């Protein structure tokens, strides 16, 4: 029998649960889904990094995307300069015109929500810097008040969720400190368990390690919580294949220990190595 | 079955909870099938009256406590005193941008005198329309969390965000609670949001599915340890009854809502 490591066991348990117990949606046209509403998985970050089924080659793009969010940038050029294509589909002139904005501009996606939540718009067409820098506040609160029960970052502004191609699926996240270890929980309103969930878990587990380092903490658990948690019917066979695949090796994150500032990480500071 | 999920949470915190006094876990989830009965858990029938009136107050978008005080519901009084409101430059009885403001007027701007314009986002009105016209939407969401305002109120919203879901004409709801005292807060808040789910289901012509409770910082105070331990040994869900004539989420009155 295949003996999967803990993180992959939890992920495969989710795939199996959706395949076997998910409710059916869709009619006679268009790809259907099986889904459940409400799911939760826990990953002890001291027991390996939860890369799950993410290919190591794609980890590069996960890192660069996270650095882009952390910079507060919502223009695609930084990603394209780094050969990361994750957001290209929604940054074409055709796609940005759907929201009345210029090519390369994604609108108020994660970077804006994280670094400038609720800012107002200037007559020059850009955001004023009068929003709320949730990342800066968070780091300061962890350092000065680690027992805070509101170490929260929200990606959700209802006035703006309808003004982007993909209303933020990584909707809100929260941190927690216990025994000098930093834990994080992500609330994901919508989760494609096959194509999206592994990447999102890797992204937020990475962020947890980065914040832990700059605050002088160890890592606790990453807790993944899903709302509409679904598997598209064109992936049922591929999901069944994943369930029967040989176990993947454990891996661990290695961060440049000299980085002391959450906004000072570069791509080369972050790597995956053997456990 | 509803009490079993809740007793399992108590047992989990008692056994594997970290100590800081309080024992606490971070990240937990419970599911209640609303077709099996109303999850009143340990909330006494006396508290149900306050749960109902408070929820109607939230839905009105009111953040002045007058409506609560008129109805003998004092749960917000400690934060509505002149001394407490003065901390934020607000008149007596004005709590500022608490739940009702977030639900009905998220992100609204202010006049010079501190009163809000109604230029924010009415999440409740949008939600009702979206359930009726697009029930498979994956963003049937109400957020209580504005970072610009969470530090501008006495109690940053504990019921941080909630989401709905429709399957087979049954409405489910998931609550994200950033912080929760398991002994009193959790049962009260489960009842509040399960009630809301029933009210929204009725106005949209739907049945009820599950209520999913998700906790962030989930804690038990030391002064409740012994009571919690004995609650596991004690080992009878009620039923909600709504006036079937109410077809608008803003039209429920206290008299329309009963627990049998």
């Amino acid at each position: 029998a295949h003996h999967h490591h803990h993180h992959m066991r939890a992920y495969l348990d989710l795939l199996q649960h959706i395949l076997d117990n998910g409710g059916d949606k869709g009619d006679r046209t268009g790809t259907g889904t099986r889904s459940v509403f409400g799911h939760q998985m826990r990953f002890d970050l001291s027991k390996g990094f939860p890369l799950l089924t993410t290919k190591k080659v794609h980890f590069r793009s996960i890192v660069i995307e996270l650095l882009w969010f952390l910079k507060g940038d919502t223009n695609v050029k930084y990603l394209q300069d780094n050969k990361v294509t994750i957001w290209d589909e929604w940054a074409t002139a055709e796609q940005t015109a759907r929201f009345g904005r210029p090519e390369h501009e994604l609108g108020p996606v994660y970077g804006h929500q994280w670094r400038n939540f609720g800012a107002t718009k200037n007559a020059d067409g850009t955001y004023n810097q009068d929003g709320f820098d949730q990342i800066k506040w968070l780091i300061n609160e962890i350092k000065t008040n680690p027992n805070s029960r509101r170490l929260i970052v929200s990606g959700w502004n209802p006035n703006e969720a309808g003004q982007v191609a993909l209303p933020p699926c990584h909707t809100l996240f929260q941190f927690f400190v216990q025994d000098n270890k930093l834990s994080c929980q992500l609330y994901q309103r919508s989760a494609d368990v096959f194509l999206g969930v592994p990447f999102n878990i890797a992204s937020y587990a990475l962020l947890t390690h980065m914040i832990a380092q700059v605050c002088g903490l160890g890592v606790g658990d990453f807790v993944w919580t899903g709302g509409d948690t679904h598997l598209y019917a064109n992936h049922f066979e591929q999901a069944k294949l994943q369930l029967t695949r040989e176990p993947l090796p454990l891996c661990q994150l290695k961060l440049n220990p000299e980085v002391k500032d959450i906004f000072d990480f570069k791509f080369e500071d972050i790597e995956i190595v053997g456990y």
